[PDB]
């Protein structure tokens, strides 16, 4: 019945295997089954109650490799299971879910900065390429609003981006929308109360604490209250009508801070500290694990 905030993987000196679940009510962190492979720069999402870990990169003292992997965690068994991999490795990926399908957007593979996009069908365990973005985007933020897919910011290999573009599944076409006020790579992007939020990131000079919100009806981005802590490569999710931001990098430290945005008051507050600081996590929300 209760839902937890799951954080998977991340980076602190090397990529991490942690899966931990935060209970915003009783404050606990539950330590769950490790990822099969340590990964940073991955994304998390939930479909049908199952948690998915998508893409990323294994930075290890034995060597570094970008990842095409898709893996699925079932809270009712506390077990990970592999899925079919993506067509290419995608480090610093963004993902969104439309109609029960997972869209993997952008990211990098070595020196390749992807504009390509592909779609996963859980009911067939198959990926299929769809139309590529207008822009190559690593560290791209992704959100779904009214069954359209939005790709926000990122880094094209040369320039960091304030542009955003919108994918129409029925047309299989990408269209540019209004750009953000601020250039951001590695921002946290999510949807809350029918608006897209973009929090934090890196503009090529500073890590950011500013937060802006996109309203489709007006096609305008508007600043809201900034986070307490500047952070790039943060994890973000929505739980019970509030945004949570987890970890990240502030130019000096890998943060363990978790901040929570209340839209009704337009206020951020620090609510917990992760068990260790890290950046580049995948985050999503689903039902708590079966006690056993
Ligand atoms: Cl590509
Ligand atoms: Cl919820
Ligand atoms: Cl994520
Ligand atoms: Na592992
Ligand atoms: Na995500
Ligand atoms: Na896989
Ligand atoms: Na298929
Ligand atoms: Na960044
Ligand atoms: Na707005």
């Amino acid at each position: 019945v209760g839902r937890l905030i799951y954080t998977a993987g991340g980076y602190f000196r090397q990529s991490l295997s942690y899966l931990e679940a935060y209970n915003p009510s009783d404050g606990t962190w539950l330590r769950l089954a490790d990822l099969q492979v340590p990964r940073s720069g991955l994304a998390g999402c939930v479909v049908g109650g199952l948690l998915y870990a998508v893409g990323g990169r294994n930075n290890s003292p034995d060597g570094n490799t970008d990842s095409s992997a898709l893996d699925c965690y079932n809270p009712m068994t506390n077990q990970w299971s592999p899925c079919a991999p993506m067509s290419v490795p995608r480090n610093r990926i963004g993902v969104g879910v439309i109609d029960g399908h997972i869209y993997a957007v952008g990211g990098s593979h070595g020196c390749i900065h992807h504009n390509s996009v592909e779609r996963y069908e859980p009911e067939r365990d198959e990926w299929h390429l769809v139309a590529p973005m207008l822009t190559r985007r690593i560290g791209v933020g992704v959100a779904v609003l009214n069954r359209l897919l939005y790709a926000v910011g990122g880094f094209d290999g040369t320039n960091r981006l304030n542009s955003a573009e919108c994918y129409y599944p029925e047309r299989n076409e990408w269209r540019m929308i209004t750009a953000m006020n601020t250039i951001r790579s590695g921002a946290g992007v999510c949807v809350l109360h029918n608006c897209i939020y973009a929090a934090g990131g890196y503009d090529g000079q500073d890590q950011l604490n500013s937060v802006e919100r996109y309203d489709v009806a007006t096609a305008t981005w508007t600043f809201v209250a900034p986070m307490k802590h500047r952070r790039s490569a943060l994890g973000i999710t929505v739980h019970q009508g509030r945004i949570y931001v987890l970890g990240g990098y502030d130019g000096h430290t890998f943060l363990d801070s978790v901040e929570c945005y209340d839209p009704d008051t337009d206020t951020w507050s620090e609510v917990t500290r992760m068990t260790s600081g890290r950046s580049g996590v995948g985050v999503a929300v689903t039902m708590e694990p079966s006690r056993k």
